[PDB]
């Protein structure tokens, strides 16, 4: 009582591993699909395909289907957009898209752009990934003309300081906008708020500190240098702010770019940083419109020594950190706001990054009371290895 079963036609795309002349009780056959199909029994993928011939005159299992693989719909991209390049709509199989971020104020990390639908189901770049690209905001842009220096306070344009930030709630203070989601500041400006992020109500894209008309974020967790004391000196005076939310990049607000290894030669003595703010940190009164400050490096052993004529403590002035200042800019002109940016031009880029942190310095503004600054550059990896976990 040993009988055929009906001869295995494969699928579509699919074949059959055994090929005998016929198939009895027992016996036994696979499917396996083309590379870039899977098996499908209805809408369920299979691990495998094997069906064997009972005592009847059936096959066990039915036919399944040979069908191409399919990625879906391309997720969107932040800031950026998508193209379709074997066709519109066709998301099968060795598919081509090309992601594109938004022109001027995005430009495009992690790789080009172009991602082919593979045979796992995903989309994958040239370098293997399989997740999205990122849209960077491009840093250092600004409406300035250059750091032609027009001696002592200055009224901020629109777009000339758009990294400008300002901190309210338990502190205030100021920092600078690092990519579209971070902000740079100094630890003593938030270091109170250490173990509560969200009373900090951070703002900007506005030249009034008082204007209704300005963009909302929330921090959603603080990092302050492990090396910073708070009762003890302004060493590693330096802090991040994580934003809970990207905000939008365009003139008016567009990140501070971070001092690369090559920095170091605009920033030499004598070389001119410009620092913004509405005078949080001085006296007397808050101006309601942004001001800025042309002033030069001074030289670091002149800034050690001055800071430690009596009386004075000594130590004061460490290797982490930069003076600059006038030799004569009353009242108008002084070291910025706790937290704020102290920005040099790249001139070979164009970019202004930024090379100082606003830390502390004199009361009376400046002759021999310079302005001292978290000096940036030696907090890159610092800087780095805290964003990259994000």
């Amino acid at each position: 009582t040993a009988h055929a079963c009906p001869y295995p036609m494969a699928p579509p795309n699919g074949h059959v591993s055994p090929v005998q002349a016929k198939y009895i009780l027992k016996d036994s056959f696979s499917i396996f699909c083309e590379t870039g199909y899977e098996l499908l029994q209805g809408h369920l993928p299979l691990k495998s395909f094997t069906a064997v011939c009972q005592k009847d005159g059936s096959w066990d299992r039915p036919m399944p289907a040979c069908s191409i693989v399919d990625c879906g719909p391309p997720d969107d991209l932040p800031s950026g957009r998508v193209e379709y390049i074997t066709g519109p709509g066709v998301t099968t199989y060795k598919a081509v898209i090309q992601y594109s971020c938004e022109e001027t104020f995005y430009t495009m990390k992690v790789n080009d752009g172009k991602y082919v639908c593979e045979a796992d189901g995903f989309w994958t770049s040239s370098k293997g990934e399989k997740s999205l690209p990122v849209c960077e905001p491009v840093c250092g842009l600004s409406a300035r003309t250059t750091g032609g220096q027009i001696y002592g306070g200055q009224k901020a344009k629109p777009g000339d300081f758009p990294w400008q930030v300002l901190i309210l709630g338990g502190t205030t203070a100021a920092g600078a906008l690092l990519y579209d989601n971070w902000v740079l500041t100094a630890a003593h400006a938030v270091y109170e708020q250490k173990h509560d992020a969200s009373a900090l109500d951070i703002r900007m894209g506005t030249l009034k500190r008082l204007s209704p008309h300005y963009t909302q974020a929330w921090s959603e967790a603080v990092f302050i240098h492990e090396g910073y004391t708070h009762d003890a000196g302004f060493d590693n005076d330096i802090a991040l702010i994580k934003l809970n939310n990207k905000v939008v990049i365009n003139s008016n607000i567009t990140p501070i770019c971070l001092p690369r290894k090559e920095a170091e030669s605009f920033m030499r003595t004598d070389d001119i940083g410009t620092a913004s703010g509405w005078g949080l940190t001085q006296r007397g009164f808050l101006a309601r419109n942004l001001m800025y400050v042309d002033i030069p490096i001074v030289d670091h052993q002149k800034c050690t020594a001055a800071y430690e004529k009596p009386p004075y403590p000594r130590g004061s002035v460490t290797a982490n950190m930069l003076c600059a200042g006038l030799e004569s800019g009353g009242k108008d002109s002084c070291r910025g706001d706790s937290g704020g940016a102290l920005v040099f031009l790249d001139s070979e880029t164009e970019r202004w990054f930024v090379g100082g942190i606003v830390s502390w310095g004199s009361m009376n503004c400046e002759a021999g009371q310079y302005g001292v600054y978290t000096k940036v550059i030696n907090y890159i990896p610092w800087i780095e290895n805290i964003i990259s976990d994000f």
